[PDB]
C-alpha cells in the first residue's frame, strides 16, 4: 500500500416530506430515494442541487391498504420496484421504468410462495449475476426458531426482470441461532458476490447487534454463508460496504450514536460528528461512496467519500 488517497466532502440535502423509512440508490449518476409518507404515500424522489424533488407517487396507482413492502431493483437501463402487501399467494405490484420520472404499472402475483413464514423487509439491490443469468432476489429470514430442524434464510429469484419468481436460491447459514430474534435481512450484492446484513437480538444485554455474513458459490444456485467479524470494543457496528476491493465499515460510539466513525480496510479512519443514527452507505462507483443520515427532521447530511489504495 504505497499510495493511499482519502477525501470526504460534506453536503446537506433538505426534504419537505417526512419519510418514515428511507431507501437510497444511484442510477445514471444521479441520487434517488424511495420515501414512505404516512393518507399513505410512496414518493420516488431524485436529488437535484440541494433538495429532494418528488417525481411520482406510485402508491396511488394500486390503492393498497397500509404500508407495503418495497423491493427496488436498479439496473443499468431500467428500474423495477415491487410493492407487496404486508394469503397463500404473495400479492405484489411490479413497476417498470427506463427513465426515472415515469413508471409503467403492472400487477403481479406469486403462487405458493416460499416466504410465508420468513420475515421479509425492504431494500434496494442490483441483479445477481450467476454465469450468464441475472437474478432479482426477494429474501427472507425466519424471525425466530425455538428448536432445530434447514432453510433459515432463503431467497426467491427471478431471471425475467421480476415477472416470474419461480427460481429459488438456497442460503446455507450454519450459524443461525436458536431462541434469538432476527430483524432486518437485506442482501448486499457488491460485484457479483452475495452478502447479507441483518440484525440479531442479544437477550441478555437486550440489544440488536448487526451481523454481516459473506456468501460463497457452493452450487450453481446454492450458497454457503459464514459470519464476518467486524466487532471492535466500545463501538457498535452499523453498516458495511466495499471500496477498492476492501471493506469500509461504519461504527457508532455507543447505542446512542452521538458520533459515527468510518474505517477503511480496518486501518484508516474518519470521524463524523454533527445524532448520526440510521446512516447508510450508497456506493457510487468502485472508489467512491456516500454516507447518508438525517441529524434532524427534514434534512440529510450526505458524506461523499473517495478511497484509493495502489
Amino acid at each position: 500500500s504505497r499510495h493511499v488517497f482519502i477525501r470526504t466532502e460534506l453536503s446537506f440535502i433538505k426534504n419537505n416530506v417526512p419519510c418514515i423509512r428511507d431507501m437510497f440508490f444511484i442510477y445514471k449518476r444521479e441520487l434517488y430515494n424511495i420515501c414512505l409518507d404516512d393518507e399513505t404515500h410512496i414518493y420516488v424522489q431524485k436529488k437535484v442541487k440541494d433538495s429532494w424533488i418528488t417525481l411520482n407517487d406510485l402508491f396511488k396507482e394500486t390503492d393498497l391498504t397500509g404500508r407495503p413492502h418495497i423491493f427496488a431493483y436498479v439496473d443499468v437501463e431500467e428500474i423495477i420496484i415491487l410493492l407487496c402487501e404486508d394469503k397463500k399467494d404473495m400479492t405484489c405490484h411490479r413497476f417498470y421504468s427506463n427513465d426515472g420520472k415515469e413508471y409503467n404499472n403492472a400487477e403481479i402475483t406469486i403462487s405458493d410462495y416460499i416466504l410465508k413464514d420468513k420475515l421479509l423487509s425492504s431494500y434496494v439491490s442490483l441483479p445477481l449475476k450467476i454465469e450468464n443469468r441475472e437474478y432479482f432476489l426477494i429474501c427472507g429470514v425466519s424471525p425466530y426458531k425455538f428448536k432445530d430442524d434447514k432453510d433459515d434464510i432463503l431467497c426467491m429469484a427471478s431471471h425475467d426482470k421480476g415477472e416470474t419468481w419461480g427460481t429459488k436460491i438456497v442460503i446455507k447459514y450454519d450459524n443461525y441461532k436458536l431462541g434469538v430474534q432476527y430483524f432486518f435481512l437485506r442482501p448486499y450484492i457488491s460485484k457479483n458476490d452475495l452478502s447479507f446484513h441483518f440484525y440479531v437480538g442479544d437477550n441478555i444485554n437486550n440489544v440488536k447487534n448487526v451481523n454481516f455474513i459473506e456468501c460463497t458459490h457452493e452450487k450453481d444456485l446454492e450458497f454457503v454463508c459464514s459470519n464476518r467479524d467486524f466487532l471492535k470494543d466500545n463501538k457498535v457496528l452499523q453498516d458495511v460496504s466495499t471500496l477498492n476491493d476492501e471493506y469500509i465499515v461504519s461504527y457508532g460510539n455507543d447505542n446512542n450514536f452521538a458520533e459515527c466513525y468510518i474505517f477503511f480496510n480496518n486501518e484508516n479512519s474518519i470521524l463524523i460528528k454533527p445524532g448520526c443514527y440510521g446512516g447508510t452507505f450508497v456506493k457510487i462507483d468502485e472508489n467512491r461512496a456516500l454516507f447518508i443520515y438525517s441529524s434532524s427532521q427534514g434534512i440529510y447530511n450526505i458524506h461523499t467519500i473517495y478511497y484509493a489504495n495502489y
